[PDB]
């Protein structure tokens, strides 16, 4: 399971 995370 791929996840993105926000960063700024």
């Amino acid at each position: 399971s791929k996840t993105f995370i926000q960063v700024x």
